[PDB]
DNA sequence: CCGACTGCGCATCAGC
DNA sequence: GCTGATGCGC
DNA sequence: GTCGG
């Protein structure tokens, strides 16, 4: 696992993942990628043929020949025929605006619409998500730093105790791994009236007085447990502003806050994995329940589990600290 | 051969 | 008006 | 695409 001992391999293989699920539309095959990808970028030597690749799990006979002839010429004539594809190219550029998924994006590019700026013109064609992920196209791709999240942190912790000092509200994804940045801000909220009860507004009334104080700026999704949006830093001075940021609230049964806060910790890559082989060893993991698989796919009861993991020596797991779930 | 593949809430589409 | 399906991004 | 029934 030191980034250039296949880098270029993995590389192509994440630019074929990416290809299969904007273009194709084979969710499948790009997970497939994706799973080759990550096991040879964490295999301790570097491959010289695509039969050492086999042998990994997860790597295949077409990706092997696709090691082969990578190795072999230094490119991917699939690959470069792709880039090279005005129409493929422009469905994969689309895909890049937050609610514009690969339907979306053919859909636009067979009626013309090629470019952001294509798409400005055409605002009438676009949701409400859409508009919006267009309006901060760059914003939503930079990163945030550390800094920036923790004061983010102090607004979101300070506005939720305001509402109501029995919430609990924790920020995971990167941020709880440590990572010295983030893409975004998750939060995850309890609160002691929802468990197998109840009243629904707790969200609600979160997110209103973080619009209050102009923290929230934006609403991509706002349900009863979930709100999705954008979220600015104050400013000062004459200070350049801070960009927007994409935020993401969850709001989980607090007698499933273990569950949840695993979920969303997680990272995305990392729960695809501990799900995956919670299943060979027959339980199944979600954001709210750890349960077992019977005879055959049952579920009915799950335990009520009382510690941080549990979760996860049930699954005879070493424990991987946050730190060590970006993987 | 063939189907499973990690797992799911909200917005919108499809249809009655 | 409703239910149920799909796209979308976690 | 890969793996396993
Ligand atoms: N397909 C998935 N399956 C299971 N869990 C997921 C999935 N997608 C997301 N999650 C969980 C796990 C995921 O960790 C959490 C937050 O999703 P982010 O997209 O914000 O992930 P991140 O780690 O924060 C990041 Cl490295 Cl992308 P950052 O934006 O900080 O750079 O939701
Ligand atoms: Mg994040
Ligand atoms: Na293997
Ligand atoms: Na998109
Ligand atoms: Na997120």
């Amino acid at each position: 696992p030191q980034e250039t001992l296949n880098g270029g391999i993995t590389d192509m293989l994440t630019e074929l993942a990416n290809f299969e699920k904007n273009v194709s539309q084979a969710i499948h095959k790009y997970n497939a990628y994706r799973k080759a990808a990550s096991v040879i970028a964490k295999y301790p030597h570097k491959i010289k043929s695509g039969a050492e690749a086999k042998k990994l799990p997860g790597v295949g006979t077409k990706i092997a020949e696709k090691i082969d002839e990578f190795l072999a010429t230094g490119k991917l004539r699939k690959l470069e025929k792709i880039r090279q594809d005005d129409t493929s190219s422009s469905i994969n550029f689309l895909t890049r605006v937050s609610g514009i998924g690969p339907s979306a994006a053919r859909k636009f590019v067979d009626e013309g619409i090629k470019t952001l700026e294509d798409l400005r013109k055409n605002e009438d064609k676009l949701n409400h998500h859409q508009r919006i992920g267009l309006k901060y196209f760059g914003d939503f791709e930079k990163r945030i730093p550390r800094e920036e999240m923790l004061q983010m942190q102090d607004i979101v912790l300070n506005e939720v105790k305001k509402v109501d000092s029995e919430y609990i509200a924790t920020v995971c994804g990167s941020f709880r791994r440590g990572a010295e940045s983030s893409g975004d801000m998750d939060v995850l909220l309890t609160h002691p009236s929802f468990t197998s009860e109840s009243q629904p507004k707790l969200l609600h009334q979160v997110v209103e007085q973080l619009q209050k104080v102009h923290f929230i700026t934006d609403t991509l999704s706002k349900g009863e447990t979930k709100f999705m949006g954008v979220c600015q830093l104050p400013s000062k001075n004459d200070e350049k502003e801070y960009p927007h940021r994409r935020i993401d609230i969850r709001l989980i049964p607090k007698d499933q806050y273990y569950c949840g806060v695993l979920y969303f910790t997680g990272s995305d890559i990392f729960n695809k994995n501990m799900r995956a082989h919670a299943l060979e060893k027959g339980f199944t993991i979600n954001e709210y329940t750890i349960r077992p698989l019977g005879v055959t796919g049952v579920a009915g009861e799950p335990l009520p589990v009382d510690s941080e993991k549990d979760i996860f020596d049930y699954i005879q797991w070493k424990y991987r600290e946050p730190k060590d779930r970006s993987e």
